[PDB]
């Protein structure tokens, strides 16, 4: 069906490990997208083909209005092509480097957004496993948008693939390799809360060796300008015991979120 001929390509979006994002439009109909791209040399090399599958699989099914559409794929022998809703407000991370902390409205409203859409995927028992900033994106209204199903999967599972980058979202029954179910987004849905209202990830480290340490002691302590309300969803969320982790409903419900969120459930 879709070929590159069909495309105009215009400015880069974004960079990713494999992931080279450029803005697009389609000929005919001049729609407005974006084309992710990803090198066959590169996939093959990783041996990431079975991600690759289970992004477009999991990700075109979705309907949520805080979830990113995936609309389709092609390829043509050097090349992977994904065709993606354009987001055209950028990252969080963007937006998180130009203020350097949020408010609390600001938060507890990313947050119900963040809760919305990962009660949609837990009720299709989809596990993200890679929330973070760089992977959420901004729609014309301002809204939060769920993005990159690269490591998203169904419950139980194990891992199979290495991971590459950052440990600083991953929760310690990940980092030891260990079984993992749902909860896993709960604990990241604490490190986002923290990040968000102080300016950087709780158990940010110089080195792997002593971040992978702290996450598996939960070593984390609060500056004085985080508010109770903030302290206590944050404590809740960032157990080491999974099952002790809240429901999405209880984070949904809870005081702090109510209070501040400029969006419902
Ligand atoms: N649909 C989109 N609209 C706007 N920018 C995007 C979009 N998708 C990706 N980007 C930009 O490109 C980056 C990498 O895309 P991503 O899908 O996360 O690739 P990877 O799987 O390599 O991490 C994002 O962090 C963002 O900055
Ligand atoms: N269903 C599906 C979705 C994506 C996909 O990507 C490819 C392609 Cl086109 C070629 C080689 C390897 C991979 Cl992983 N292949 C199938
Ligand atoms: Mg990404
Ligand atoms: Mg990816």
């Amino acid at each position: 069906q879709w070929a590159l001929e069909d495309f105009e390509i215009g400015r880069p979006l974004g960079k990713g490990k494999f992931g080279n994002v450029y803005l697009a439009r389609e000929k005919q109909s001049k729609f407005i997208l974006a084309l992710k791209v990803l090198f066959k040399a590169q996939l093959e090399k990783a041996g990431v083909e079975h991600q690759l599958r289970r992004e477009v699989e999991i990700q075109s099914h979705l309907r949520h209005p805080n979830i990113l559409r995936l609309y389709g794929y092609f390829h043509d022998a050097t090349r992977v092509y994904l065709i993606l809703e354009y987001a055209p407000l950028g990252t969080v991370y963007r937006e998180l480097q130009k203020l350097s902390k949020f408010d609390e409205q600001r938060t507890a409203t990313y947050i119900t957004e963040l809760a919305n859409a990962l009660s949609y995927c837990h009720s299709k028992r989809v596990i993200h496993r890679d929330i973070k900033p760089e992977n959420l994106l901004l729609g014309s209204a301002g809204e939060l948008k769920i993005a990159d199903f690269g490591w998203s999967v169904h419950a139980p599972s194990s891992r199979r693939t290495t991971l590459a980058g950052t440990l600083d979202y991953l929760p310690p029954e990940m980092i030891e390799g260990r079984m993992h179910d749902e909860k896993v987004d709960l604990w990241s849905l604490g490190v986002l809360c923290y990040e968000f209202l102080v300016g950087k990830p709780p158990f940010e480290a110089n080195t792997y060796q002593e971040t992978y340490k702290r996450i598996s002691r939960v070593e984390f302590t609060f500056p004085d300008f985080v508010t109770e309300g903030a302290r206590d969803l944050i404590s809740r969320l960032l157990k080491h015991n999974p099952s002790q982790r809240p429901m999405l409903r209880e984070v949904l419900e809870h005081p702090w979120i109510t209070a501040n969120s400029s969006k419902p459930s």
